[PDB]
């Protein structure tokens, strides 16, 4: 519907990565997915996420939801709602939010476009 960057959790990445909070269940729009470099290992894949206000491509799927990817709606410009994810830190620092479970409130084809004008979040 009308003002569609209302339907995202506007400030929930800055959250995620200033609060580390992990209580909420935030709504972001997937912008893209991509395979990561594995090799002898299942597949994992990284998504470019927003909130409405900030982009963040930190996102990794846990395994098991791969078949989300593979197989039903979990592709560029859907909605989903994150039920559970944790935060990992890598040696060098940066931070990597790997997503455990996920809702698709709304399909790709169901919204069709980037929301909003989602700037990339620094950090
Ligand atoms: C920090 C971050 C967040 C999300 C994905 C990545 N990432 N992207 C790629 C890739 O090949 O594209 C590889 C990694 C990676 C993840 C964990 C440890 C080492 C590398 C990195
Ligand atoms: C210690 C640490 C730091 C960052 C990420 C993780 N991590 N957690 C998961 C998971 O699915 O739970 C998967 C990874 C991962 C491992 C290697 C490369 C890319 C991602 C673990």
């Amino acid at each position: 519907g009308s003002h569609m960057v209302g339907q995202l959790s506007r400030g929930a990445i800055a959250a995620i990565m200033q609060k580390g909070d992990t209580n909420i269940k935030p709504i972001l729009q997937v912008i893209n997915i991509r395979p990561i470099t594995t090799g002898n290992s299942p597949p994992r894949y990284r998504l470019l996420m927003s909130d409405g206000l900030n982009t963040l491509s930190s996102f990794m799927l846990a395994t098991q939801l791969n078949p989300l990817v593979e197989e039903e709606q979990l592709s560029s410009n859907c909605v989903c709602q994150i039920h559970r994810f944790i935060v990992n830190t890598l040696k060098d620092g940066r931070r990597v939010v790997i997503l455990m479970e996920l809702e698709v409130l709304k399909s790709a084809e169901a919204v069709g476009v980037k929301i909003g004008n989602p700037v990339p979040y620094n950090e």
